[PDB]
């Protein structure tokens, strides 16, 4: 059981167990620098700011692409909806021109288990979660 691609497949893929803890690690700015399973364990360039997001109760994931600012076509951000209705996005959507939204609504009894993460050495470009 996976996720579609969420944005780009370029770049080396690195794919990481989700932790004990259930939070994907970030680091982002204008777009995704870095993803990880741990603070220590980010795939992608040594931009951003450090943050982290909870996986539990994750009903979708949201991600925004397009013409980005600063160059090229990338995933900017990915945001994630809860069950409860909140709303959490790592990256922007602020910085980015021509976009589009690629949304991803897990299924029911679904747990986000893998992490399959494309980047090169700059920018995260890709994501894709697999479950249970
Ligand atoms: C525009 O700069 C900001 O956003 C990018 C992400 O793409 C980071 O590299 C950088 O550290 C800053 O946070």
């Amino acid at each position: 059981m996976s996720s579609p691609i969420l944005g780009y497949t370029q770049g080396k893929m690195n794919q990481q167990r989700v932790g004990q803890d259930n939070r994907l690690y970030v680091r982002a700015g204008a777009a995704i620098d870095a993803l990880g399973s741990a603070s220590d364990l980010l795939v992608g360039g040594n931009g951003g700011s450090l943050s982290s997001v909870d996986l539990s109760g994750v009903k979708s994931i949201t991600a925004t692409s397009g013409d980005f600012q600063y160059g090229g076509q990338q995933l900017v951000a990915l945001t994630f909806t809860y069950q409860d209705g909140r709303q959490q996005t790592v990256g922007s959507k602020a910085y980015v021109t021509n976009a589009h939204e690629d949304r991803f609504d897990l299924p029911d009894a679904a747990k986000i288990t893998q992490l399959k993460i494309w980047a090169d050495d700059w920018l995260v470009k890709g994501v894709q979660f697999d479950l249970n």
